[PDB]
């Protein structure tokens, strides 16, 4: 029923903030989040990362959870202000913080399981931001990261040979530096509050990012893959966007104008080894941060060896009239969840951002391949069924994992892409960060008054799914 | 309360193709069993190895059942068709199918339990048999087996000290050969269906499972056990069978015919390393293929360690007036479960084929050795209660228990049989093969909606029935 | 909410046959308490250590109510009836039994907790009783007790940094010797039973447990600390008690007398190589077995590195006008739970001896720290709440926990006192020895007809309280 290679490493994912809670135990400090979610009003839907699901005390029932669903590969997180209990370069350890995360690796192994690692999934260590401004000074905080990333590779590697350096950068800078609506929420187009500049503070971030990813490969590239024998990568996110007025070629040109100001902008440095696409150089200034030679040199000293491809939903996008603020970030670009012609990008699952829209996600995979192309990993796709424990019949959850692993089959068997695997995300429901524990996007119930996980009929299903897309010339003896 | 030695290795047995399910997934590919279970209409009894206890994914929670248990020890199968993942030899390895195992060995060791792994329980590889026959290609499958023992012994062989060849080689013969009624399911004498000689066919089989054995202990012999240090042993069944008529010349001689067509057929070339009881090469052909000098050559270049022993019953044997069909296998007998003084074998426990008799149990064990006469493993025993869960209670299944291991501890003090373990069948409940999931074999109770298990009454008091049997010196204090 | 540390090991705490159950199971030979416990008529209120908790059966249970718990360290004991089958030096060494224990050595470990282990809890072999008295005889016992904590040290001392010797060596002696409360019963002064003698055999029992402390610390020391880096200690109870009547002299002076005779005793040699304190060895005769130049040999051929304490409850002592019999083992006291002027020592848990008094507790810490004064690790102290599964909530034994905290920290910052850990008794509901299972110690409660374990608040609160008084530069951010 629609063939996927093989090998096809498949699994669960989940970032450390939305699970893990034992915010203060561990010897851990403080996140960005920590402070976000404590905000009075609260910005957070008066939601906390404290107990979250507990994840920390309960992680060995989770993994067997991850036995139970029959998965291959688990791709985490690790809370930076856990390991470098706040800093970096030249603040201590928390050695207890590595040893909790040795033991989720060694639980992992044990149990035939692939560790996927990610670093930096948008909980920077406060000291940070309160010592030098956090991702806002490029200078410092890719030199705090490559230490940590660093640390990592020596105490996680030789297990652990599948890593990704940062988790959709493009929300960490305009979420958290243009629309403050994700931590540390600074911006001028809000309330507010205190401080921000949504006209140069994004597309800082942006490249503090761009090099913290840089320096990490490049460590990783030249002192680690050769012996420990791995993959490193980053994730990107962003919706496909085509045209809104199908007869019309400004929007075309619009659409494909949205995507690189969201993908464009990182992946040509990190894959094509270019600047910043220069739809995107012409509209932003001066307010965008030129990529020196000292910079092409950190990046052409190593190889990122994955497209890591966070996708749920698709958008359409039409153009402007008139001349665009400083403060606009999405490249001069109307966006839509319709067309010219009345019709959806389809189906939903409310949320409502979110829609099922599963051939404008094969298109996407067939552009984001050739320009750019390494081989694509989907380290990030799941729902929310629209609507107790009646979740644990999620047919709409089942029926969206088949559609969107039919177009994965389509891409790679009708378009030639490359996708080597797919992480469904999530394993357990989590807080839905600054959305709060509202949506439930996991295959796995958790209650959170119990903290008790029963499982949804997604879990106990996707491992059916993909078993039969393997095979192949069995289908017959 | 009656003396087991001391050493004494207990604990329970499982088969690869009853629990595991997980059929299609993990790289797996078809048995003979999943072309037999999906027959229309049904030879199973529209039962299936789909799903079954989902041993697969559960595993870890079945295995701390063995420890909740007291389980010293745990005889289970490997599924051939998941490792070589159809066919041998020449054949590609399934790398996820020996990485399963290989968790499995790990967990156990982990938990302090003795895995005991049987190579082969009914279930060979489908491609085999439309490629030349399965068992009945005698040149080609030993063959094929050698480097499928081969291929275990080098990967779990370091761990794993204990190895069983071939389950019950008189059954796949006889009942998928003769009769039909096990998977391949073949005979004249059935209905039916397509193919099938019951006149020629179990013979071969006969002798492909025997040369198969013979080649994974040469091989065993002498590249593994002189390093690895361990046992290899067969473990073969056979109703315990005496005369009919007590009084009378036709039936001392009737029921020991019977048993040398069912142990002595596998036993003399395995251990004596004779060829076929002469009662037998004298009744089938020509039929009866011949141990040629170049198998005793493989035969005795290589000891059998251990005579594993199935036992669940026992009968009444009794000649024939007239002078045989070819199509009769039993060698010249009709069996009774009654004599003729009218009395029953002893206590049904329904099923009805199954009744408990532990006093034939006795004299078994003294026939079976000295002829042949190795160690005896008890490696299956146990019953189905007369009779939801108000299972949890089976007080039949417990003196069932208690009585037959009080006939072993008479052979051993009274007979001077060497017995050295005991494994109850089962540790759950399974599908019964081609009888379904009907039969609850285990002691503890699988519930096949939800796949939950909870341990009966028997699970928790055989442990007891143990130490109260090996002491000594101190049931002074 | 007041510092402790930031190492500070905490955990919690459980004894062998408290818990373990499996009394005949892997060759377990009889401890003394097996005896005890069937006697006719009861002396342990009908209670008995068979089953119990069933920790034998179900310890990886327990190890993840340990995670769960957020626990850093865990506190066990060993039979040495299971391990040395009973008897001592010469005696054959149960196989089954140090597996047994290196495999929760192991899970442990696997999950990041540290095992602290406790040789001797009160369950000494039966067959050393009746072979020479058991602790009666102090030249055989305290060898063979050498080679067990020997074997103990080779088998296990390379995982395994943290060992307690024996645990409260005063209850041993005194309960078991002179009043006859606990195993082995012996008593002039009691119901009854058919021998004993309180004037001279509680002073016996004592220096033999000091001198098998000695010799295991002597063994230690010298040939396994060097390479295996560890602690060794011992595990020392009794109240604090202060003047009945403030106002007076005559028992500012009582009440210290009274802790010289229940701690003294075993401090003085084991921690200040001098003998038995002066007011002790002029009250006893004669009657208290002189230290030999040769024991003073062992003892100061090793140190003991670490003061572990048990802390339950405080008291006032206070005099006797009268000349005391030969049978006083309290040192000339009358010990009452309230002073002259009416006052309590201050609120009740019941049981009734057991009252929380957390004012005297930080001035037992100060009193016992200089004079002796080795780091303390408080190695038991916990209680049972006034009062089914309404047990769950426990607020007096949150209110214990916090406030008896509260004083270690003053201790530490205010008096200079060294407390380095904490192990709450019990991680279960126990077999509280003679009491039989009436008293619920634990943070878990255990359903002793279904075994099944469910928390109670406390224990999901406790690792709630550490993480709160360690830091500490982030009490900010």
């Amino acid at each position: 029923s629609l063939a996927l290679p093989n090998d096809f490493e498949w699994g669960f994912a989940t970032a450390a903030y939305q699970i893990e809670g034992a915010v203060k135990e561990g010897g851990r400090g403080p996140s960005i989040w920590d402070t976000y979610c404590h905000l009075e009003p609260s910005r957070t839907n008066g939601a906390n990362g404290d107990v979250a699901c507990d994840h920390y005390h309960r992680y060995d029932e989770d993994f067997d959870l991850l036995t139970k669903y029959g998965a291959k590969a688990y791709r985490f997180s690790l809370s930076w202000s856990r390991i470098i209990p706040l800093g970096g370069r030249l603040d201590p350890v928390n050695e207890e913080g590595i040893e909790f995360y040795s033991k989720l690796i060694d639980a992992l192994l044990r149990r035939g399981i692939t560790p996927w690692v990610t670093l930096y999934h948008w909980d920077l260590p406060q000291a940070l931001h309160d010592r030098y401004g956090g991702w806002l000074n490029v200078e410092e905080v890719q030199l705090d990261f490559e230490r940590y990333a660093r640390l990592c590779f020596e105490r996680f590697g030789d297990r652990v040979q599948n890593w990704i350096t940062i988790n959709e950068p493009w929300i960490q800078a305009i979420y958290g530096y243009a629309t403050g609506s994700n931590a540390p929420g600074r911006s001028s187009i809000n309330k507010h509050s205190t401080e921000g500049d949504t006209a140069t503070e994004p597309w800082l971030a942006g490249k503090a990012q761009i090099m913290s990813h840089a320096r990490a490969v490049a460590v990783y590239s030249r002192d680690f893959r050769p012996s420990q024998k791995g993959q490193i990568g980053i994730s990107l996110n962003g919706d496909y966007y085509e045209p809104w007025d199908s007869n019309e070629p400004r929007d075309k040109e619009a659409a494909e104008r949205r995507m690189e100001f969201h993908i464009g902008w990182f992946a040509n440095p990190i894959f094509l080894k270019k600047d910043y696409p220069e739809s995107m150089k012409k509209q932003l200034g001066e307010r965008l941060p030129a990529l020196t030679p000292a910079d092409f040199a950190i990046l052409n000293a190593g190889e990122t060896d994955f497209y890591g491809m966070n996708y749920y939903t698709s958008q359409y996008a039409r153009h402007l009239d008139g001349p665009v603020p400083e403060t606009d970030y999405l490249g001069a670009i109307h966006e839509h969840q319709e067309n010219k012609d009345g019709s959806p990008v389809g189906e939903e699952s409310g949320l409502a951002w979110l829609r099922s829209c599963p051939d404008m996600f094969r298109k996407h995979l067939a552009r984001v391949y050739g320009l750019y192309g390494k081989p694509i990993y989907i380290t990030e796709n799941g729902c929310p069924c629209p609507g107790c424990e009646e979740a644990v019949n999620d047919p709409f959850r089942i029926r969206y994992f088949d559609s969107h692993l039919d177009s994965i089959s389509k891409a790679i068997t009708q378009d030639g892409v490359v996708v080597k695997g797919y992480f469904a995300w999530a394993l357990l429901d989590n807080l839905e960060w600054s959305d709060g524990y509202g949506p439930r996007f996991g295959v796995t119930f958790t209650d959170y008054t119990t903290l008790k996980r029963t499982p949804k009929k997604s879990a106990l299903v996707l491992k059916d799914m993909f078993a039969a897309r393997q095979i192949p010339e069995e289908l017959a003896h």
